[PDB]
Formats: C-alpha cells, structure tokens, sequence
C-alpha cells in the first residue's frame, strides 16, 4: 500500500503529472494533489474532464507513470519530496470508482490508476 | 516566447514534470518551479543531479514534454493554472547554459529544453 509520506504530501496542494505513450512519443497531462482520491491504499482516482488523447493512449497501452510532491514535506535530505508512481490505468463512467470523484460536475469520467510501485524520488 | 502567465507560476513553489521517451516507454522525472531559470525567453533550463535514465532517452529522441503549474496564479476559469510546454532537449555539462544553474553545486549538467511550444491547459 502507499507510504505515510505519500499521503503527507496529498495535504498540500501540487501539480500531478501523467504520462502515457503516444503514437508519436509521450503525452504528459495533469490533475490536482487536491483532487486525488486514494482507495484503499493501492489505488489511486483522477477526475477526468478532457484527457481525450490521454483516454486513447492508455487504450493502446494501459501503462502509466504519475509524478507529484510537495516542498511542505520533509524528504530524505531536507525539505521536499515526492513520488514516481507506476501502475495500469482504466477509465470508468460508473461504479464506486467514479462516486469518488463524481463530485466534480466537469468530470465525464474516472481515471483510476491501479498502483503497482511507488518510489519516493526525493 | 514564453507567457506572462508562464512567468507568474515560475514565482511559486510547486512540482515540474519532465517525460522522455523510452525504449520500453515513457519516463517521467521532476525538479521544482523554483530551480527552473530561462534564458533569452524559449530556453528552460534544469539543475541535474540525476536524470540519467531521462538523459539516455533523450540521446536517443531529444523532444521532450514538460508541464508545471500553481494554483496561486490565475487560470482559464478560475484560481489555478498550468502549461504543457514541448520542446527538444540538450545536457551541458559548460557554457553559459551550465554556468545558468552552477548555483546548484550538486548539479552535474544542465538539462536544457529549447521551447517549440507553450500551451496554457488549464
Ligand atoms: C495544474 C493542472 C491541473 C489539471 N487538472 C485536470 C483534471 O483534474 N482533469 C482533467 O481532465 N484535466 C486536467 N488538466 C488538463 C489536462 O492536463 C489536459 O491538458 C487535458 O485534460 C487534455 O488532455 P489530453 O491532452 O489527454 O486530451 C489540468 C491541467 C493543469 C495544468
Ligand atoms: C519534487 C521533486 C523534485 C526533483 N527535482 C530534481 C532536480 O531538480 N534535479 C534532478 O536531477 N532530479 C530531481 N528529482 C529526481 C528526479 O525526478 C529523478 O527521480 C532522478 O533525477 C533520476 O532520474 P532518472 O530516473 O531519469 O534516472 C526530483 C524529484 C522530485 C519528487
């Protein structure tokens, strides 16, 4: 399951990146720390509102990395860290998965990243 | 060149994500808002201290993807923004492209990213 430290830095608000393999090279979309929402400790919901090519991507590949972090929490030399997640992603358009982020009235769907590891990169 | 916009969210904290393109896939790694510098307004330049799975991908393609944001800077329709910024990358280990983030003295090169494209996605 995720880290203490990893929940630490959902505290604080923050950039999330998201990659996924494009037909042409990478694509890197994001979300909000804020809006994260963590089920059970391995699986972690984003609240899609556009992700169009994103969508078509991890329908091709469903392999996904997601960065995030906060300079509010302490790391392993100081001040700062955060977290290079790798999991397979699945979109939803109902089910519990999408109740957790249905609160966003924008969201057409859930991105839901089911974790498979979890380094604290800093 | 680079936005005003743009500008504003380098004077905040916050997490920048950087993906490349693998043999295997995409890789994503970070550095943060704060570390970023410009020089003549379309290059970004990055203090590396590690990226050398990101420094073997771009060896092998150097167009490279990098978002950033903060959610103290105002956005399309409402508090937050951020940027999906494309570019071609270059490590440097000399010149005034190194000398840009030898403040940093764990830096052992400068990866820089000379822009293409700037898009405002939120
Ligand atoms: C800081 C920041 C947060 C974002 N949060 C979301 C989000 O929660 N959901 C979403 O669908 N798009 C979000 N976006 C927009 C996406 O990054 C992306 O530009 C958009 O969804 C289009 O995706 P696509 O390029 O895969 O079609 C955010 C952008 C930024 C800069
Ligand atoms: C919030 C955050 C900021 C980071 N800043 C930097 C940085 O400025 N320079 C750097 O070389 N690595 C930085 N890292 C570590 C990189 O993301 C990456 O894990 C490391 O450099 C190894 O790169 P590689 O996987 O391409 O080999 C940061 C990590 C986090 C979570």
């Amino acid at each position: 399951m995720l880290p203490g430290t990893f929940f630490e830095v959902l505290k604080n608000e923050g950039v999330v990146a998201i990659a996924t393999q494009g037909e042409d090279g990478p694509h890197l979309v994001n979300t909000w720390n804020s809006y994260l929402k963590v089920l059970d400790g391995n699986r972690i919901v984003v609240p899609v509102g556009g992700m169009h090519k994103t969508e078509a991507n991890v329908a091709r590949d469903e392999r996904v990395l997601m960065t995030l972090g906060s300079r509010k929490v302490a790391g392993r030399n100081g001040p700062g860290t955060g977290f290079l997640i790798r999991g397979s992603a699945a979109f939803r358009t109902d089910g519990p998965e999408f109740e957790a982020i249905a609160r966003f009235k924008w969201a057409r769907a859930a991105l839901v990243i089911t974790v498979v590891s979890a380094e604290q990169t800093e």
